[PDB]
């Protein structure tokens, strides 16, 4: 129905995006680079649109990643993407084991409320402000890491993850409480408490070792779990997601012991999603077809839906319950790429118009701290699968709609081993060339107006801007020159020592230098304003991203020979600030913008 | 008894506060320079505690003076005062001579609400504002410029005076209208309409050449007075003052003519203003025993009437009459100078307690427009009558009340013939010295602060400052210098041009430029920054005051050797702004403030 294949394709390089620095050599994205490398742990994934690591979340999406793998790792070889999955999870699994602390783990990096409220690129945020970290041993997001860790160390074959799946699972088991995971409330508040995660974390185990232990363990916490309302029924009418994987591990046990306690579970839950209901109970469903849980990230939970559902349609033999639930499955992945009814896909840079404008600060590229400027996003954040429509099916792609166009780690991670599935089914091409190169726009440049003319004075006002975003960066050396024909000068009987350089304003904390007047060759002189801590010209916000100069060259007064009308730097120049080619920028000694008198 | 020679010393000094520029010669204050050199016409005087030309009071309050020198200009001679009050009446006078503009007079200079919104001195208020001029034939302002003309022709002896009074009482009386006199709407309104002036200047001009055909004129008006509420008689309950004159009018109609009408009307009048009354009817009086006409200005009315019933008391024969009119017009001058129940002077610089916060803005001394900074005035307006206190004799000297303390030429004017009248009588000794130096503050300098430090460099944050105030004044060629000492740098061997200069910021309009770094003398080097236009660092508000840079010394980055701590111009800094006299201040090559390494 889809280039499924295209689409876990876009959908793994999402992840490549979230990347924190230190980037690995093998990131495809143009415009990211290494970020927040002052972190107490480096590595791992920013969450969202934003900058915090949010372990919870981070740990269940690569243990869903992980689960794609186990699942359908060898069955999606045509795709290509198999080796792409494998390091993108490996760069994930690394930080979950640099958080270690021994008694303790990092399982935060950042300040929710201090981050959200800036709009930015990655790159430069520690100019703007300095990142915490977050120490505890909360049994839901410790429990999680070692899920992550189990399941990643059977599919990439890897004992050190083992190793700290076991150091996680024996903390988060010892500890059980969730009174040190405060850092997330608010974001990721752990909602359904900590036996879910133990549960999730001992089945893994289990899968990786064949300890029996392990299986002992997790059906222990089984009578733990939460009750659906007043019933006795463990709860069944929500998603498997970040918070809560008991869905999941309950699919796990039913293939694995072939209990039919676990059958049973997993039978009311599926069919609790499905179009027929359970029982006169079901997930409300958009007109359009869209299984809808929540108005927070309806895509994400019934793509993760998708994928528990093929799991557990390809491990029962019944006929009926076997084209019930892959049907499902697949109507609900087919919703996210364009079977609704606007005919169009809610993964960024895929299928027939996607959104443009996800909640996303790197990709959209401002400089300074707004969401409406730039109007366009500057760049793709391929394979994004949004929050997704309202119950109504309705939608409009809107970048201050922080609800429908969301993107996030756990959006894409259930998403991933669905796609990995209908990959595998229905074969389809990666594309070839990609990602294919952004058109980029200007990012170091001056602008200039004519603040005032005199019959023997030219006054300019400029602005050195750092708009970068290929990656956005900071550059400490930056200058530019200002360039003049002096040759009314000599020919009136003066000489360049006659010629005075003042400053009419200089902005506060740019510290700056003005060279003398210099001679280029011929009658062709300069002046080169200097910015010493360039850094501090940074995408960061209305004041940061430009520093403001105004410079006056001066004949002395009383004299009519001054002529700016032949000066290389004043071409084109009006009253009004225009970004000008004739004051060329330079890092060090290296032109980064614009042009030179007499070219190159 | 007071020293009214004194008082009167003072009260004359006052008016020389007023002056606009150029100030002549003999101008004995210190804190006033030439101010307001653009204005349409040049001199006369300040209004109040402004900076506004008004003519009606102008002029009202040199016909005044005019008086004063007419009636005792001869009787006091003890006092040492006749020359000054001759001078300071001739320099008004001026003024409205050089208004003429042949169809019409320029009325005013300076547009009332725009200067009275700003708070500062004189001679710095063109730097914050551009001051209009107004130009009309209103026969009150005329006719009273007509008349302060008239008698000053007589007691100084001028023929020009004379021709120009003629030239603008004819005006005012071929006008009789008020319809081009707008300008000064809200601030001197014309109450009383016209009729009033044209008595009070022909009147003045038939003393001055015995023209009968003048005294025809003068009687004529009459008539065409304002009567006493729905009555038949001419007004008679207000006071004398720079919107209506014909109360002093009909008494110098009285002595010149001696018909009874007059009489009647000076006694009715004046009865009104005494204790006893005029049949039951009388002024408000205070329990202290200030007659208290109205809310504003209460001591300009009462000392006003003072020097009308001395007047007419001299010009009468009747023994309990002249007593009368006598006690009450000394009873209200010593209200001022402290027969009160305070004890106190309401004449600024005078005798007991008196005020210190006149509504000034000259004397007050500012460099930030406003008036609570500084807390105490900087300049003493001697001999200033201030409003005055309230209908019970109340008063606090505070700057904000603008009705309390306001002060003003028209305030100090019948004052002046009163207490002439009072030093001829009582013949006192004025103050051999005045008057005396003030001590003054640091005009020009630089605040300093030491806004960044590190391994590898200096960074200053500098205030260059004008608060002139002695007198305030515009400097353009301004610079400061600051010295260092390179002997940490030479002997770790590294040189001079391992130092850069840069600038981190540089306050919006002020052209600057900083001066390559210059050796001084062995291992000491400075570097001078330069304002091109230095007359933008003037005491006219929060911005103004002072230019702010803020400028790195700077050897290479990561290097360990540079210390501050045996810079000339480093000595004493701290990390909050402070005075400092180690970072000199020029005009041109003169140096100002401060001191240099060596000496
Ligand atoms: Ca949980
Ligand atoms: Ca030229
Ligand atoms: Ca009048
Ligand atoms: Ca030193
Ligand atoms: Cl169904
Ligand atoms: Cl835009
Ligand atoms: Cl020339
Ligand atoms: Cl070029
Ligand atoms: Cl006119
Ligand atoms: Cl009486
Ligand atoms: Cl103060
Ligand atoms: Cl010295």
């Amino acid at each position: 129905s889809y280039n499924y294949a295209e689409a876990l394709q876009k959908a793994i390089y999402f992840y490549e995006c979230q990347q924190a620095g230190p980037l690995p050599e093998w990131n495809r994205v143009e415009w990211r680079g290494d970020a927040t490398m002052n972190d107490e742990v480096l590595g791992g994934w920013y969450d969202a649109g934003d900058h915090v690591k949010f372990n919870l979340p981070m740990a269940y999406s690569a243990a869903m990643l992980g689960w794609a793998l186990y699942e359908y790792g060898d069955d999606i070889e045509a795709s290509g993407q198999r080796l792409h999955l494998e390091r993108n999870l490996a760069f994930a699994l690394d930080y979950l084991v640099a958080c270690d602390r021994g008694d303790s783990v990092v399982y935060q990096i950042g300040d929710g409320a201090a981050d959200h409220k800036w709009w930015g690129s990655a790159e430069v945020i520690e100019k703007e402000m300095t990142r915490p970290y977050f120490v505890g041993k909360g049994s839901a997001v410790v429990g999680q890491m070692a899920a992550a860790l189990a399941v990643g160390s059977i599919v990439l074959k890897n004992d050190t993850y083992l190793r700290y799946a076991k150091k996680y699972f024996e903390l988060a088991d010892a500890t059980r409480s969730d009174s040190t995971y405060t850092a997330a409330n608010g974001f990721y508040s752990s909602h359904s408490g900590f036996w879910d995660e133990l549960l999730w974390a001992s089945t893994w185990l289990y899968l990786a070792t064949g300890d029996r232990n392990y299986l002992d363990k997790a059906e222990s916490y089984t009578p733990k779990l939460n009750r659906q309302n007043q019933t006795t029924d463990i709860e069944y009418q929500w998603a498997h997601c970040w918070d809560d994987c008991h869905y999941g591990a309950m699919i796990l046990l039913a293939r694995a012991t072939g209990k039919e306690e676990y059958h049973k579970f997993a039978q009311m839950h599926l069919d609790w999603w499905t179009p027929q209901g359970y029982n006169g109970k079901r997930v409300a469903y958009t007109p359009g077809g869209l299984a809808h849980l929540d108005t927070w990230g309806p895509l994400r939970y019934a793509t993760t839906e998708a994928f528990l559902a093929f799991v557990y349609a390809d491990s029962i033999n019944d006929p009926a319950l076997k084209q019930k639930y892959y049907n499902f499955a697949k109507s609900q992945i087919d919703y996210a790429l364009g079977s609704n009814p606007d005919n169009r896909s809610y993964v960024v840079g895929f299928g027939n118009n996607p959104p443009q404008r996800p909640h996303h600060r790197t990709a959209h590229g401002t400089w300074l701290d707004k969401r409406d400027i730039p109007e366009k996003h500057r760049h793709v954040l391929y394979g994004a699968l949004v929050g997704g429509p309202g119950r109504d099916d309705s939608y409009e792609d809107n970048i201050e709609d922080y609800v429908k166009n969301e993107v996030a780690c756990d959006y894409n991670a259930g998403f991933v081993g669905a796609l990995c599935r209908l990959t595998a089914e229905y074969g389809g091409t990666p594309l070839a060339n990609f990602p294919p190169p952004e058109q980029r726009d200007d990012e170091f440049f001056v602008e200039a107006a004519i603040n005032q003319a005199s019959d023997h004075f030219t006054e300019i006002k400029a602005l050195l801007n750092n708009r970068s975003s290929w990656p956005a960066r900071l550059i400490k050396d930056l200058s530019y020159n200002y360039y003049m024909d002096l040759t009314e000068v000599f020919e009136a009987g003066y000489s360049v020592d006659d010629i005075k350089v003042t400053i009419g304003y200089c902005e506060s904390g740019m510290d700056v230098e003005i060279s003398p007047i210099t001679h280029l060759y011929d009658n062709i002189y300069y002046i080169k304003i200097s910015y010493i801590d360039g850094t501090n010209i940074c995408p960061i916000g209305q004041e940061q991203y430009a520093a403001e100069l105004q410079f006056r060259i001066a004949a002395p007064q009383g004299t009519k020979f001054w002529d700016p009308t032949n000066d290389f730097s004043y071409q084109g120049l009006t009253r009004e600030l225009a970004k000008t080619k004739y004051m060329p920028v330079f890092d060090g000694a290296t032109k980064i913008f614009g042009e030179v008198p007499g070219g190159l």
